[PDB]
């Protein structure tokens, strides 16, 4: 089964854990990767019920299972906070322009 489903993408807890670890390390190092510069600050304008406190940061999680290294980031993102706590997994799949919907 999928622990998280973003549109047609299936993710296991292992996959979110791995993506989060990479994003958080970049966060600690003050570094970013890709043309859009990830990890970047996540603003919760959609008002998703996370039980972890802000600030929040978004990092791409890839359907391939590969850790994001540049190139196309796809539509899915792992949201983590300043204390390296997982807030959730979101996606642009099925949302107009910059809206996000939560993975199921
Ligand atoms: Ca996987």
């Amino acid at each position: 089964a999928c622990d998280y489903t973003c549109g047609s993408n299936c993710y296991s807890s292992s996959d979110v854990s791995t993506a989060q670890a990479a994003g958080y390390k970049l966060h600690e190092d003050g570094e970013t990767v890709g043309s859009n510069s990830y990890p970047k600050k996540y603003n919760n304008y959609e008002g998703f019920d996370f039980s972890v406190s802000s600030p929040y940061y978004e990092w791409p999680i890839l359907s391939s299972g590969d850790v994001y290294s540049g190139g196309s980031p796809g539509a899915d993102r792992v949201v983590f906070n300043e204390n390296n706590q997982l807030a959730g997994v979101i996606t642009h799949t099925g949302a107009s322009g910059n809206n996000f919907v939560e993975c199921t």
